[PDB]
């Protein structure tokens, strides 16, 4: 699995959540953060996604979050050594 | 070294922290995030040495479980290096 | 690229931000978190390889007070970073 961390504009959050839902991504968390390069409000989404589907998930976010202006944000794809589901204790 | 990111139910937070402290886990940070029709969750971020990875994961898994959908997940992330600001000590 | 996650004292934040800016490290996000509880500020900064040490040093120098609880700096391997404005990788 990989961990996707995306920093997007607040005004694009609904488009992004919609695109993720249509791309079949359901499990995620998000929070408000302040960003720079004078700080601007941003929304940080964190999504665990298995390798075959990292590319499609990143694409949905890129398409939905873009405005074309400086300050659109970034998407980080981090490696994950192990992931566990707390409901069952199982390593996913 | 690893960076453990755990998403747990707020009502399980106290039990989780108690279990971590008993497992000799010490410094960590936490914040509230919205996750999935979203629900509030507590996101813990814990830096640990290799010998503490298993004990930390085990503690959260036993303490945060309710068996119902939405219990959360635990991500164990690789860390290239970590620095303690006070002492300037670096661990890899 | 690497992703740097730093936990610093709120009273040292402006000093940390100034030091980063001076080091040419401008793109980042931050948020308030609770530590150990005591409020802390968490910075998340994606940087190219040559900027890892300059970023770590800027924070180490500006955030230290000498008292226990000054924070930590994590350097994480990042596999890919995309610039949303262009839809391109970096």
């Amino acid at each position: 699995m990989k961990l996707i961390v995306a920093i997007v504009r607040p005004e694009k959050l609904n488009e992004v959540l919609k695109a993720l839902f249509q791309a079949e991504v359901r499990g995620l968390t998000l929070s408000r953060v302040q960003g720079h390069g004078e700080l601007h409000e941003k929304v940080r989404l964190e999504i665990g996604v298995s390798e075959p589907f990292v590319k499609p998930t990143v694409e949905a976010i890129l398409k939905a979050a873009r405005t074309g202006e400086v300050g659109d944000g970034k998407i980080f794809v981090l490696p994950v050594e192990k992931v566990y589901r707390i409901r069952t204790g199982e390593e996913d």
